[PDB]
DNA sequence: GTCGG
DNA sequence: GCTGATGCGC
DNA sequence: CCGACGGCGCATCAGC
């Protein structure tokens, strides 16, 4: 990629301040840095053409000199030979450890996967499926296997009620080649922002999954949201298909173009546009689009009938999925 | 770490 | 049990 | 310089 290498930087020192330093505004500033970098059309010369960007400052643009001339990072050549700084950052790569029990693990002397297999006493429900399923979920999921998996979940929905509408959203909805999980929208007429007429709307469907062996395992489940493991199934004499993460989001049907806004992301575009619209005098969540008082009180939702209409009160041209993407 | 008031 | 804080997640 | 930085679901735990 253009620019790969300033941007792989980036990343590893926004890695560092989340699991190592714990400074989630640091984290999220190397990523708005990062993204603004790999969207730019040229090769950076120097910290000063990169600076010009918004997000990348002095202290950016000073390690991007430092790259440019070096190859490399004074800072991340010392945080990688850092053993404390390793072990955290190890641990923190399985699903259910982060940050703060990355740390308590090292103090207790568990910094290796093998030392976590000879622990899973002192693991939560979460990290042992994390644990069990460490190499897996490591693995991108071919657009191809995402479609035969949109295929069984949209298939095995209108089995339970044809009145559900499941979307596959996330990076598979802006056109990904590949994707780290699944995210599934569903809707049902009978949850709406003024009534839930039926109970069990999620768990019927998780239920139905786990029922054709799709869902093989729970990693956490409520009304709205469950997130867990699935799996293709292969043929006979074949290989299996990697364990794959799943999320399903049940999101009121009157809110579907917040929620599908939500849903469809990246995480990065969210964040800049939800700064966006503040700076516009409004807040948005998954559920809806608010005017703020002066007061700073979000006043009542505002009418959307299209993921355009949201784009349109921040006064944002309408970005299609694909172009949400880092 | 960065930005805008 | 409930409520609020915190961790870890999307 | 300095306050703000997106917004919220579920699990877990301390204090009552
Ligand atoms: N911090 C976050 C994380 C995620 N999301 C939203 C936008 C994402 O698109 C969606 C699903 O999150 P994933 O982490 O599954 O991300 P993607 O599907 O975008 O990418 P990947 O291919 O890694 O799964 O949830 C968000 O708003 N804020
Ligand atoms: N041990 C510490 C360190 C800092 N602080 C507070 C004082 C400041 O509000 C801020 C950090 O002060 P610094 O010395 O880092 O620098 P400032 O930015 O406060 O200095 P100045 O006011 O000159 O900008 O946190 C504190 O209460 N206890
Ligand atoms: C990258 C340089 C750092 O920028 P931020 O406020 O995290 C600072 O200059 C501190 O330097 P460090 O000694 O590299 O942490
Ligand atoms: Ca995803
Ligand atoms: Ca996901
Ligand atoms: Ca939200």
């Amino acid at each position: 990629t253009l620019n790969g290498g300033i941007t792989d930087m980036l990343t590893e020192l926004a890695n560092f301040e989340k699991n190592v330093s714990q400074a989630i505004h640091k984290y999220n500033a190397y990523r708005k840095a990062a993204s603004v970098i790999a969207k730019y059309p040229h090769k950076i010369k120097s910290g000063a053409e990169a600076k010009k960007l918004p997000g990348v400052g002095t202290k950016i643009a000073e390690k991007i000199d430092e790259f440019l001339a070096t190859g490399k990072l004074r800072k991340l050549e010392k945080i990688r030979q850092d053993d404390t700084s390793s072990s955290i950052n190890f641990l923190t790569r399985v699903s259910g450890i982060g940050p703060s029990a990355a740390r308590k693990f090292v103090d207790e002397g568990i910094k290796t996967l093998e030392d976590l297999r000879k622990n899973e006493d002192k693991l939560n429900h979460h990290q042992r499926i994390g644990l069990k399923y460490f190499g897996d979920f490591e693995k991108r999921i071919p657009r191809e296997e995402m479609l035969q998996m949109q295929d069984i979940v949209l298939n095995e929905v209108k089995k339970v009620d044809s009145e559900y509408i499941a979307t596959v959203c996330g990076s598979f909805r802006r056109g990904a080649e590949s994707s780290g999980d699944m995210d599934v929208l569903l809707t049902h007429p009978s949850f709406t922002s003024e009534s839930t007429k039926q109970p069990k709307l999620l768990h019927q469907v998780v239920e139905q999954l786990q029922k054709v062996h799709f869902i093989t395992d729970t990693l956490s489940k409520g009304e709205t949201k469950f997130m867990g493991v699935c799996q293709l199934p292969s043929k006979n004499d074949e290989k299996e298909y990697p364990h794959r993460r799943i999320d399903i989001r049940l999101i009121p049907k009157d809110q579907y173009y917040c929620g599908v806004l939500y849903f469809t992301g990246s995480d990065i575009f969210n964040k800049n546009m939800r700064a966006h619209a503040l700076e516009k005098g409004f807040t948005i969540n998954e559920y809806t689009i608010r005017p703020l008082g002066v007061t700073g009180v979000a006043g009542e939702p505002l009418p959307v009938d299209s993921e355009k209409d949201i784009f349109d009160y921040i006064q944002w041209k309408y970005r299609e999925p694909k172009d949400r993407s880092e």
